[PDB]
């Protein structure tokens, strides 16, 4: 006899999705994907490209996406803490597009005028 339920039991070293081998520090916002009549947040992890939408999974430990806006995504990342158990942490990341600030500045050189 075999049963398939989620009771109060431990776990193993096994993993769920390939994203398990990836860490959060690697996960970053690359873009978004169309989903019929909505927009899903596209996140990449060390080369890996996986999209997520309202009510999806992401991150390293246990991240769940709930809100997804243009150039922004709100999800709750779950990770073990002082509580001795994986604690949920809501966080909203913004698209890290090419918006760097490389304005001109003083440099080691001489001018003519």
């Amino acid at each position: 006899e075999t049963d398939k339920k989620g009771e109060n039991a431990p776990d193993t070293k096994r993993i769920k999705e390939t994203l398990e081998k990836f860490s959060l520090e690697n996960m970053r916002y690359v873009g978004i994907l169309k989903s019929g009549q909505k927009v899903s947040g596209f996140i990449e992890a060390e080369g890996y490209v996986y999209t997520v939408g309202v009510g999806n999974y992401l991150g390293q430990n246990y991240g769940r996406i709930e809100s997804i806006t243009d150039d922004s995504i709100v999800l709750n990342e779950l990770i073990e803490d002082s509580t001795g158990n994986w604690v949920s942490r809501k966080a909203e990341l913004l698209l890290n597009s090419s918006d760097k600030n490389t304005e001109q500045a003083a440099a080691p050189a001489a001018e003519q005028n």
